[PDB]
């Protein structure tokens, strides 16, 4: 199918102009969309892909310099869109993919008609005038746990990230995909994402954004949604969902999928 499409496990379901591209967050893969895709395929051409470094990708292709900032991932996204000859899409970005889509839209705004963000944050680290949810010391302890015993870290982190019942199928799934990453890649990518800062480029975004999140999200205080809405230079709307978890489209589909669908199907 071509090296880029093989390397990112690209799947295309359907045909036609109206196209939706779905990008996943850290520690999971395109399977995170399993409860959303069934409701899209009758009305849209649906494109799924995996971020390089996901456990479903070949670690030999993980270039630590290319992926030392989010720009490397945004170049991959543009490459996939171009390889598929997509002239315009709705982009649904989960977690880090929301910012990867934003960055891609700075370089090629023509390729995106809308960005729908789920569990997005432009900055996780707190400062005296900004609540991101984490103090640097707690990120440091997280990285040390990853380095010291990756499996043990995965088992303890997955229930916290997913929320809900610690024995749920979604917790089991995310524990598996987390541990599917190569431990050195997980550590490097975790540092790159948790230390990122996208706040300063938000005024330059022009593609309209829909900002969705669980009301209880381990890595995204609700004030972050309001920050994105206040500082994005594009038209935007916020909807906080009465759900728990950072992967709510996987773990609470009954309450979460209808919200995502409304924001995909309706413009601001």
């Amino acid at each position: 199918m071509g090296v880029v499409e093989e390397a990112h496990n690209v799947k295309v379901i359907g045909s036609g102009e109206a196209t939706i591209v779905l990008g996943h967050g850290f520690g999971t893969d395109q399977s995170v969309w399993k409860h959303l895709v069934p409701h899209l395929v009758d009305d849209y051409r649906v494109v799924l892909y995996d971020n390089m470094g996901a456990g479903t990708t070949n670690p030999d292709y993980f270039d630590f310099d290319r992926y030392s900032n989010l720009e490397g991932y945004s170049f991959d996204l543009i490459a996939i869109l171009e390889d598929l000859k997509i002239e315009s899409c709705i982009f649904v970005g989960h977690s880090v993919s929301a910012m990867i889509g934003v960055l891609a839209s700075l370089n090629r705004p023509d390729l995106f008609s809308k960005i729908v963000m789920i569990s997005a944050s432009p900055r996780y680290v707190n400062d005296v005038d900004y609540q991101g949810g984490f103090e640097q010391e707690d990120l440091n302890q997280l990285f040390e746990a990853i380095r010291s015993n990756y499996k043990a870290w995965c088992l303890g982190f997955a229930p916290l990230a997913v929320g809900g019942d610690m024995d749920s199928i979604a917790v089991q799934e995310f524990s598996r995909t987390l541990f599917n990453m190569r431990p050195d890649i997980a550590l490097s990518v975790g540092q790159t994402i948790f230390q990122s800062d996208m706040r300063q480029i938000l005024p330059f975004v022009t593609v309209p954004c829909h900002i969705l999140q669980s009301v209880k999200d381990l890595a995204v205080p609700v004030v972050v949604s309001e920050y994105l809405h206040a500082n994005l230079g594009c038209e935007s709307v916020v909807e906080v969902i009465p759900s728990d978890g950072h992967l709510p489209q996987l773990s609470s589909p009954d309450s979460v999928i209808p919200v995502i669908l409304r924001h995909i199907r309706n413009d601001i």
